């Protein structure tokens, strides 16, 4: 079964646990690049009553770095925030729970925005059905393909 976060039927607690970035895309492609601050590989969810905490990790110069974040539940079902280079709220559009989460993210930052999209994965890569969905997802909210950027080889440290 899939579901979305802002969806009736949503169970939250059935995100908990494992998860891996397998693509990351973006409005703004700086944004996710080699060094850019988006580019984070998420390594697991905590589902608690009210938030999310979310346990990544970041790499440079081939050297990975820990860094975990959380986020609130905000006023719409299925909206959580966070404060990352700027202020941030995501939901999540799409998941199966057993397989991948598709995210949807707005950043604001010096009074501009960016809208980034996360394919996540409970293995370290996804079917390429999967990643076409993602693409789909992706085209629905205008980022072009060439805006996506599969990191499926490059999410281990
Ligand atoms: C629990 C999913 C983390 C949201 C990240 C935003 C999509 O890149």
């Amino acid at each position: 079964e899939e579901a979305s976060s802002t969806g009736r039927n949503f169970n939250v607690e059935k995100i908990n646990g494992e998860w891996h970035t397998i693509i990351l895309a973006s409005d703004k492609r700086e944004k996710i690049e080699d060094n850019g601050n988006f580019r984070l590989f998420l390594e697991q969810i905590h589902v608690l009553e009210k938030s999310l905490v979310l346990k990544f990790h970041t790499v440079r110069d081939e050297e990975c770095s820990e860094l975990s974040m959380v986020a609130d539940k905000t006023e719409k079902a299925g909206e959580y925030s966070v404060t990352y280079d700027g202020f941030n709220t995501f939901t999540i559009p799409k998941t199966d729970y057993d397989n991948f989460l598709m995210a949807h993210l707005i950043n604001e930052k010096d009074g501009e925005t960016f809208q980034l999209m996360g394919l996540y994965g409970r293995e370290p890569d996804l079917s390429s059905d999967i990643k076409e969905r993602f693409a789909q997802l992706c085209e629905e909210h205008g980022i072009l393909r060439e805006n996506i950027i599969d990191l499926s080889n490059a999410n281990r440290c």
